[PDB]
């Protein structure tokens, strides 16, 4: 809904607005290759959300997303003059080198070692949730499993109260009641944990970067509460969404579904197809500098958006990518990005995955979308498949 500017070439305007609907009912990933298929160029411009560059190829994506010294992650989102400079926050929204010693931190304080006693976390939850709903034969699988997840797992790994779940989802949903409102709601809920911390550290991940330095100094108050704000929102609707799209996809599947509830030793190497086989996040870059950049002037404060989505399913560089195989010999993807910004918590995504295709397998082994409806999806900053219904036998 904005004006073409004299930098955009009416040869590369597309009609693309990242928070519309996919079509009823072409699947969510097919979706998105043909608009990469019918695109003139590798990067277009969309006059939708502020106005914005797109890029439309897998080489091209990975290099906005990580040529920090052209592309910035000091706006991600779209429209830049509201979305953008409303979730702006430190240290994600740093470029390398300031960047360089947070990203250490998120990247050793989520790594495998001090998330080890989350595992059985993960496993209690997964096991009763399932138990919860098995003798009813059906459930919403995104609204009664995959979203009672990941608040209790952040919950555990900064040792907050159980007791405190509810107003925690509540801040987090709100924040993805003014923004602003709840930002100082999560400060005011995160600061008195914070100091109590300072007086008696524990083995957490609030006290492990209470103890921990960047420039040499401790990190202050604020970057710890960003932090805490910023892996909490981080591992949301990301995990919800891929597993609805796991699910959904096993739900149809079934000579896979099948093949894994007969062998779960095909699980490891099955979660490996699902990370490929599913991007979700479109993330996006601002321009600091006017650029020569394919063959178009990028004006200062122009954004570009570089889909993981565009990645993993170009097939001019992957075989065919809407295929599910456990065969893979070659599983190159950008699902948890590329560059500094690299996903710290893709270890906890996997580790998720991973025990709930587990636990889901061992108890309700044959499942399928209720009525076998068809799928339907909703793009954004995370895609995903709309809400649907499993129903499994007794
Ligand atoms: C299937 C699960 C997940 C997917 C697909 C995913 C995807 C991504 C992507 C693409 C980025 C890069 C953003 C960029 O280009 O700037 C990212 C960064 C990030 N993720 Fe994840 N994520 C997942 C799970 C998680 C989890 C479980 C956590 C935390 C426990 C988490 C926390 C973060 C944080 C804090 C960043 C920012 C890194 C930085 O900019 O320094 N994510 N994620």
């Amino acid at each position: 809904m904005t004006e073409r500017p004299d930098n955009v070439p009416a040869d590369r305007v597309f009609d693309f607005d990242i928070y519309r609907d996919v079509p009823e009912g072409l699947d969510f990933h097919q979706s998105w290759r043909e608009i990469m298929r019918q695109a003139p160029h590798p990067l277009m411009w969309t006059p939708h959300n502020g106005g914005h560059w797109v890029a439309l190829r897998s080489d091209l994506a990975e290099t906005v997303m990580s040529d920090f010294e052209r592309f910035s992650n000091h706006t991600v989102l779209v429209p830049k003059e509201t979305a953008g400079e409303a979730y702006r926050l430190i240290p994600l929204s740093l470029d390398p080198p300031e960047h360089r010693p947070f990203r250490s931190l998120l990247n050793e304080n989520l790594g495998p070692k001090p998330l080890r006693p989350i595992e059985q976390v993960v496993t209690d939850l997964a096991v009763s949730l399932i138990e919860g709903f098995r003798p009813k034969g059906r459930c919403n699988f995104t609204h009664e499993f995959a979203e009672q997840l990941p608040v209790r797992i952040f919950m555990r790994i900064v040792d907050l109260p159980v007791e405190d779940l509810p107003k925690l989802k509540h801040l987090a949903d709100q924040y993805t009641i003014p923004l602003d409102d709840v930002t100082k709601q999560f400060r005011e809920y995160l600061r008195p944990v914070i100091e109590a911390r300072r007086i008696k550290p524990g083995e957490d991940m609030i006290s492990r970067m209470i103890n921990g330095e960047v420039g040499g100094r401790p990190l202050t108050d604020i970057e710890a509460e960003n932090i805490c704000i910023q892996v909490l929102v981080g591992g949301l609707d990301t995990v919800v969404n891929m597993l609805g799209f796991t699910f959904s996809h096993l739900a149809k599947d079934h000579a896979l579904r099948r093949a894994i509830a007969a062998d779960p030793s095909l699980i490891d190497d099955a979660l490996l197809e699902f990370f490929r086989r599913f991007p979700v996040v479109s993330s996006a870059r601002e321009v600091l500098r006017d650029q020569e950049f394919e063959g178009v002037l990028l004006k200062a404060g122009d954004m570009v958006m570089a889909p993981t989505v565009v990645v993993a399913m170009d097939d001019a560089r992957n075989e065919d990518p809407l295929e599910f195989r456990l065969g893979r010999k070659a599983r190159q993807h950008s699902t948890f990005g590329k560059g500094s910004h690299t996903c710290p918590g893709a270890h906890l995504a996997r580790m998720e995955m991973k025990v709930v295709l587990r636990e889901w397998f061992a108890r309700i082994p044959e499942f399928r979308i209720e009525d076998d409806a068809p799928l339907r999806y909703s793009n954004g900053i995370v895609g995903s498949v709309k809400p649907f219904v499993l129903e499994w036998p007794v």
